[PDB]
């Protein structure tokens, strides 16, 4: 609450209280870390985005989005974790202050403010955004639906009471397209991860089609190794593998718009548990998981330093 030092990571919180604690890394890191507004929600809630530097201009970049389904708690909970270790692990940890000596790290803790106050408010197990409109009485879209990447092919539906709608057109989701702008406007990205919740896998492109990408090979052992350094701290289990071959088609996502933007290194993870408590893990599991999900990122980030 009066610092970042006191605030309590073991503890889900409400939108307002995460917008505080970004305001407060910033008035206690402000040589590292900048807070960058890159839209407005749906319903007029500011979007945020944490940048972690050590200065340049234009360093090639690591995005990092949490929450785009808001019921996935835990994703949320494991971005304010990782931005206060961001912090903490800068000239302490050897191979992290390596990379944010050359790279900059962008993070989206919360990419649907709306669904987020509304999973607080009304509805915890909503996951869409709160877009509405006119041949409908029902709300939102699937925000990991919306993108440019085999846009309403199958995988998605046309339906917008579904819980996988895929909205009116590819980016008609301002909680997206802001994203898309701003990645496309730096041009200088290497890496995008997007974290979900839950399954326990880690997923590379493509979902939509069938087709292998180019760089298969290398991202499979990327993943391999990400999920052996995560297993390790607390041996929690991850598969991994393309997202079609992994679960079903999916098309819209995030990922394979990134990707097939020239960000070679895009994975998704859908962090714990395997369904005994899926998305209402229980507050005494956010610190594990977010410390292990952390060895995973960092070593995907390694790799991208380092090619
Ligand atoms: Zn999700």
């Amino acid at each position: 609450a009066r610092s970042t030092n006191t605030f309590n990571y073991a503890t889900y919180h409400t939108l307002d209280e995460i917008y505080d604690f970004m305001d407060l890394l910033v008035a206690e890191h402000p040589q590292l870390v900048s807070k960058l507004q890159i839209g407005r929600s749906y319903e007029g809630r500011p979007i945020y985005v944490l940048k972690f530097s050590t200065g340049g201009s234009n360093r090639p970049a690591i995005w990092i989005d949490l929450g785009i389904h808001s019921r996935e708690w835990i994703t949320q909970a494991t971005g304010v974790w990782f931005a206060k270790k961001f912090t903490e692990d800068y000239g302490q940890d050897p191979s992290f202050t390596a990379i944010l000596d050359s790279m900059d790290i962008f993070l989206e803790i919360v990419t649907n403010p709306d669904g987020f106050a509304f999973t607080h408010s009304q509805n915890r197990l909503w996951r869409k955004t709160r877009s509405v409109t006119s041949s409908s009485l029902c709300v939102g879209v699937d925000a990991n639906r919306n993108w440019d990447a085999g846009f309403g092919k199958a995988g998605a539906s046309s339906s917008p009471c579904s819980e996988t709608y895929h909205g009116k057109y590819a980016n008609s989701e301002v909680e997206v397209k802001s994203i898309v702008d701003f990645v496309k406007d730096h041009g200088n990205f290497k890496a995008f991860l997007s974290i979900h919740s839950y399954s326990q896998l880690l997923l590379y492109p493509y979902g939509y089609t069938t087709q292998s990408i180019p760089d298969k090979t290398e991202l499979n052992q990327v993943a391999k190794s990400a999920v052996a350094a995560l297993k390790s701290l607390y041996g929690t289990s991850y598969k991994y593998g393309s997202i079609i071959t992994t679960i079903y088609q999916a098309s819209g996502g995030s990922i394979d718009w990134s990707y097939n933007q020239g960000i070679k290194y895009s994975f998704t993870f859908e962090l714990r548990d395997t369904g005994r408590y899926g998305f209402l893990l229980p507050a005494s599991q956010i610190i594990p998981t977010a410390q292990e999900t952390w060895l995973g990122v960092l070593t995907i980030m390694e790799h991208t330093v380092n090619n």
